[PDB]
C-alpha cells in the first residue's frame, strides 16, 4: 500500500548521494523523505560484517572484534570486521576475506544472513551478516597477519563470548570508544538468553 | 593518532547533510571522507532510541516485539526494534517509553539503557541508545494495545517468541518482500548462538 513515485537526487559525492524520495503514505497522500544511498552498489548488498567466533580448546570462546579510528564518527570504534562486497564477490567470499584483512584469522563459513538494513530511516545500505568460526588452534592462525588495504588501520581486540556486554562496557568506560549498534544488539542478546 | 582536521558542508537537507571530512592518518599523511550527519541533533547523547521490548505474561513464553513498517530510503517494508529520534531536552529512557507506547500501545518498564552506539560509522555519526524495556503483558493497561501514530506513521506490531527468534524472522522473509533490520537479526542471532 506504501510505495516509492520517484526520487530527485540533491547532492552526489564519489561514494555517497542524497536523494529527496517521494513517496506514497498508505492514506493516499503523497510524502517527502531525504534519504541517504552509496554510490557503489552493482550486489546482494552494500557490505558484510562478520561475527567471528575464535575456539581455542582449554580456552574461552572469544568474539573477534576490530577498532578503528571512523572519520564520520570523529573517533574510535569497535566494531565486527566488515567491508564492502567487491563486484563479482559473493558476500561469504567478502566475509572471509575482509576477516583475514582486518584480523589475519582464516575462518570458515557457519551461516549466511538475507541482506539486513543499516539504518532504514536514514539510508539504503545492507549488509550480509555472516557468521564465521575460526580454528585458533590450526598453524595458520598461529601468528594472525592483519593485510591493511590503502589507509585502513585496524586493531584487533577478541572478548571472551561468556562476558561480552561486561567487557564492551569496561571499554567504553575506559577507553572513550563508540561500540557499533549490531555488536552491542549481539552482546545484549548473549546476556538476555534463556 | 586519527583526529578531524575540519568538517566542510557539501549539502543541507531539512533533516540530512553531507560533509567533506578531513583527518589525519596513522602514518601522519592528510585524508579526506564523505561523511553523513543528521540535522536534528543538539544535546542529545544520541540522535535516537531503539527499544528491546521484552513482553512478559504469566504461562507465555517471552516475546520480543517488533514492529514494521515503509521505509522511503529502503523503498520497502522493514523489520525492526521500535525507534524514534530523541526529543530536545528528552532523556533516552524518556524517548523509548514514549516510543514504545506510539509504536506499539504497550506501556513499558525500564531495565536498562546502553551507551550511545553507531549506526553506521563508515557513512555517519549516527548514533543510538539501545534501551531494553520489560513489558507486564498481564497488566490491563497492556491488554488491548493500540499504537498511536504520528503524522506520517504507520507501524504494524509484530510479536515474536524470544525462543525461536531467528527462524520466526526468517519465515517472515520467506512470505513476502522484506527486509530485517541489522540489529534485530544480530540479536535473533545471538539468541542461536547463547
Ligand atoms: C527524521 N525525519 C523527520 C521525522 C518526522 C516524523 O518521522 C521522522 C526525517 N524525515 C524525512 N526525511 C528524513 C528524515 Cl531523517
Ligand atoms: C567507500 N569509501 C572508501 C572505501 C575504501 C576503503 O574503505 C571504504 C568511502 N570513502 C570516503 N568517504 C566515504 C566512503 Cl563511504
Ligand atoms: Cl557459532
Ligand atoms: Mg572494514
Ligand atoms: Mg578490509
Ligand atoms: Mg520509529
Ligand atoms: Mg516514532
Amino acid at each position: 500500500k506504501q510505495y516509492i513515485i520517484s526520487e530527485e537526487l540533491i547532492s552526489e559525492g564519489k561514494w555517497v548521494k542524497l536523494e529527496k524520495t517521494t513517496y506514497m503514505d498508505p492514506t493516499g497522500k503523497t510524502r517527502t523523505w531525504e534519504s541517504v544511498k552509496r554510490t557503489t552498489r552493482k550486489q546482494t548488498a552494500d557490505g558484510v560484517a562478520v561475527i567471528p567466533v575464535l575456539q581455542r580448546t582449554l580456552h574461552y570462546e572469544c568474539i573477534v572484534l576490530v577498532k578503528q579510528f571512523r572519520p564520520p564518527m570523529g573517533g574510535y570504534c569497535i566494531e565486527f570486521p566488515a567491508g564492502l562486497i567487491d563486484d563479482g564477490e559473493t558476500p561469504e567470499a567478502a566475509a572471509l576475506r575482509e576477516l583475514e584483512e582486518e584480523t589475519g584469522y582464516k575462518g570458515d563459513i557457519a551461516e549466511c544472513s538475507p541482506a539486513v538494513c543499516m539504518d532504514p530511516g536514514l539510508s539504503n545500505c545492507t549488509i550480509h551478516i555472516v557468521t564465521v568460526t575460526i580454528n585458533g588452534d590450526d598453524a595458520e592462525n598461529a601468528r594472525p597477519k592483519p593485510k591493511p588495504g590503502d589507509g585502513e588501520f585496524v586493531e584487533v581486540i577478541s572478548l571472551p563470548k561468556n562476558d561480552l556486554l561486561q567487557r564492551l562496557d569496561a571499554l567504553v568506560a575506559e577507553e572513550h570508544l563508540t561500540v557499533d549498534a549490531r555488536v552491542y544488539s549481539y552482546a545484549l542478546a548473549l546476556k538476555h538468553a534463556n
